Order: C-alpha cells, then sequence, then structure tokens
C-alpha cells in the first residue's frame, strides 16, 4: 500500500509499505529517501508520535495516510 | 563503568561496560545474562530506541544510566 510522508521542508514523498511493517521499518525507508537516521526521526500521525515496535496497522494507518517527519533536536 | 538494564520482568540488573562499547556489544552482554539473542532485542534509553552502530558515548549514556530491554514482537 502507498502512504505519504511530509518531509522536513513540507514536501511530500510516497512510500510503498505493508500494513505489517513496523514503525522501525518505516523509519529505515525514510532514511533511504531523506538521509536522516532512524534515531533522529520522530514520526507523527493524526497528531501523535508513533512508537518503534508497533505496526502501521496497529495505528490504523491505511492506504494514502500521511505521516509527518520531524527532526529530533536533542540528538540521537 | 556500571549501567543498569531493566529486564523483561521489570527486574533491574547491572552490566559492566565501557563508553566506547557499541550497542551491538551491549546486546551481546545482555544475551549472556538474559538469553535473548541480539536480533530480538530493542534497547530503549531516555524514551528512545538505540541503534546498532553507535557507542554508549554517542548517546551520552553514563555511569548508572538505565537502559530498558524490550522483546521484539
Amino acid at each position: 500500500m502507498q502512504i505519504f510522508v511530509k518531509t522536513l521542508t513540507g514536501k511530500t514523498i510516497t512510500l510503498e509499505v505493508e500494513p505489517s511493517d513496523t514503525i522501525e521499518n518505516v523509519k529505515a525507508k525514510i532514511q533511504d529517501k531523506e538521509g536522516i537516521p532512524p534515531d533522529q526521526q520522530r514520526l507523527i500521525f493524526a497528531g501523535k508520535q508513533l512508537e518503534d515496535g508497533r505496526t502501521l496497522s496497529d495505528y490504523n494507518i491505511q492506504k494514502e495516510s500521511t505521516l509527518h517527519l520531524v527532526l529530533r533536536l536533542r540528538g540521537g
């Protein structure tokens, strides 16, 4: 399924993912596209921050859902 | 230096480490105490998951810091 990620500049990228993918997996995908290591990423959906160990489906993230990427400020 | 690890039960153990130890090395030490292979561990410090690749020092982990062990599901 396709989901969208709003990047640090407001631009939106498209990713192919699976409902069973973990948030950690998604962060790796974002690293590949954006060059931000997972430990520096905060991912936000529906106004809340997602935790690593959950699956996308655990958060009810569906086709064409949008996540927001935020850079951690206090380091890794 | 001594750090602490909260284990899957909530019980806290001590590990002997050095600031230059990598997270992968730390997972190895935890495997020796807890019997959970490194590729099934998630380690959390200060509310965030630590990456293989980095040293304890890279995360400003110090003496008496507490790491949290979580089982990958």
